[PDB]
């Protein structure tokens, strides 16, 4: 599955934790308060973060709080209350990581997902 297939909820409705873990850009789940339902591998490997660990925390609060703004938290709100979340834009990750620039996708799941990948 590529980064922003059109159907690409489909897919990974499908998938399990290794499967979710072979992918080539990272796959984070999220619930609508956004705490952590799933988190890859390969998203900890752009992060830092230990997949296993983040599973529970609240991403916008704790584990990224670069995130908490109207660019990327509030479209996410805006998502969830929409129904219709799906997204795509630039940003740089910066808490307790090296500054990375990536790009991501926000899509609602068949929960709601969080895409990104290096740019
Ligand atoms: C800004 O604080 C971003 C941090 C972050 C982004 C995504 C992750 O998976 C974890 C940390």
């Amino acid at each position: 599955v590529a980064f922003g297939s059109e159907d690409i909820e489909n897919t990974l409705a499908k998938m399990d934790d290794g499967q979710l873990d072979g992918l080539a850009f990272g796959a984070i789940q999220l619930d609508g308060d956004g705490n952590i339902l799933q988190y890859n591998a390969a998203e900890g490997d752009i992060t830092g973060r230990d997949p296993k660990q983040v599973i529970g925390k609240n991403f916008f609060k704790d584990v990224a709080p670069c995130t908490d703004s109207p660019e990327f938290y509030g479209k996410f709100k805006e998502g969830v209350a929409s129904g219709n979340l799906n997204t795509m834009f630039e940003y740089t990750f910066d808490y307790q990581m090296t500054p990375t620039k990536v790009k991501v996708h926000m899509k609602k799941a068949l929960s709601y997902w969080v895409f990104v990948k290096r740019v």
